[PDB]
């Protein structure tokens, strides 16, 4: 996965955004940016890659009650345990639409 640096140049980081000029297949280049805020996180002082999902390691997701997300998730030891999280913590109703905050 990755390896963008091998075929790009003039890369730069400003805040959380990476910008670089990269080679296209048919030749030529394109400059683009990517905001790393949603894929990298600070875990106790160390930058780590953020998981893009939890459905890959959790199963049987269910809505418990009116706002609880329940599921069986795998531990580091690869065993499934019961867990839940209150969606009311961060999911709000903004004028009729569900939004994270």
């Amino acid at each position: 996965l990755g390896k963008f640096s091998q075929t790009c140049y003039n890369s730069a980081i400003q805040g959380s955004v990476l910008t670089s000029t990269c080679e296209r297949t048919n030749g030529g280049y394109n400059t683009s940016s990517i905001d790393l805020n949603s894929v990298i996180e600070n875990v106790d002082g160390s930058l780590k890659w953020q998981p893009s999902n939890f459905i890959e390691t959790c199963r049987n997701t269910q809505l418990a009650g009116s706002s609880e997300l329940a599921a069986e998730c795998k531990t580091r030891a690869q065993q499934f345990v019961s867990t839940k999280i209150n969606l009311d913590d961060h999911i709000a109703n903004i004028d009729g639409t569900l939004k994270y905050e």
